[PDB]
């Protein structure tokens, strides 16, 4: 039994030198002013950190390590056809900086509910969509590295009834000061390459186009309503790539809210790959936000 997933994508998504990588993530967090301490979950984005590191930072600065104890990262699947969620086969993720352990115990009682599959190490190591919060994870809690845990989490394409059940089995996790939900997502694809070309002219050039559209997604986000969101992909397919993360997360807060909890959303930054302007060019976009609970 392999006990330790290698850092499978250091050196290519980002900076493979632990001290460099370290400065980097620094210098990003140091851009930031907290407004939204102490974040019960996030929204990050899971390109490589040239392209989308200084736009989560603005997720990161947000989490307060004195309060947050155990970090679920729900990550979307990008290479294999999982139609539910996966958990994984070993018990430590490693990073540049220092290595992450799993929490044992709500990795049992998650895989006791029975609604989880069981990655295996080269499916666990192939995805980058959790990997690339590990060391924004691992930096932003440093002064308290050696009391938290993780929980990654395999997000696969869930139908919609699967991501209300989800939402409300970790709903009772997210009820809980001590931890954080990291929900990794990036926004738009468009272009070509992505068979996306949405437009709508009454915003000007493409890439305010894309703004628009997006931050149509993002808002319907920050009022809280997974039906809105599902609506919003039926009507215009977006190309929000921890769309169905995202779907678990705003299923779980309308938990809560049933519940008697009241909460908040708010995205903090956004940004783009590149700027399109005409058809064949191509973007990515990215969009860095925080929970709060009260
Ligand atoms: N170096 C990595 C990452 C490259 C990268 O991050 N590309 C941007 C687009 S310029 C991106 O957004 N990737 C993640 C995504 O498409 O959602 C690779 O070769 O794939």
């Amino acid at each position: 039994r392999v006990v330790c997933r290698e850092a499978s994508h250091a050196g290519s998504w980002y900076t493979a030198s632990g001290p460099q990588l370290n400065a980097q993530l620094e210098g990003w967090l140091s851009q930031v002013q907290s407004t939204k301490r102490p974040a019960r979950a996030i929204i990050a984005p899971h390109a490589g950190y040239t392209y989308c590191g200084s736009c989560a930072a603005h997720a990161y600065k947000q989490v307060d390590p004195s309060i947050t104890r155990r970090i679920f990262i729900l990550g979307p699947s990008h290479h294999v056809p999982l139609s539910r969620c996966a958990l994984s086969s070993v018990d430590i993720y490693r990073t540049p900086l220092y290595d992450l352990r799993i929490d044992q115990k709500i990795y049992g009682e998650l895989w006791k509910t029975g609604m989880f599959e069981r990655m295996s190490l080269q499916t666990d190591e192939d995805e980058h969509s959790i990997e690339m919060h590990l060391p924004y994870t691992a930096k932003a809690m440093e002064s308290h590295k050696d009391e938290f845990t993780i929980i990654p989490v395999l997000v696969g394409a869930l139908s919609e009834s699967k991501e209300q059940e989800f939402g409300k089995l970790f709903s009772k996790y997210l009820a809980d000061p001590s931890n954080l939900f990291v929900v990794s997502s990036d926004f738009c694809h468009w272009g070509q390459r992505f068979r996306y070309s949405y437009y709508d002219e009454s915003q000007g050039e493409i890439y305010r186009s894309i703004e628009h559209l997006d931050k149509m997604g993002m808002s319907i986000i920050e009022q809280l309503d997974p039906v809105s969101f599902s609506n919003y992909l039926k009507k215009y397919h977006n190309t929000i790539s921890g769309r169905h993360p995202i779907g678990v997360l705003l299923n779980a807060i309308t938990e809560l809210q049933k519940n008697g909890m009241n909460m908040s959303f708010s995205f903090l930054n956004y940004a783009q790959s590149s700027q399109c302007r005409n058809w064949q060019d191509s973007s990515v976009s990215y969009a860095a936000g925080a929970l709060t609970v009260h």
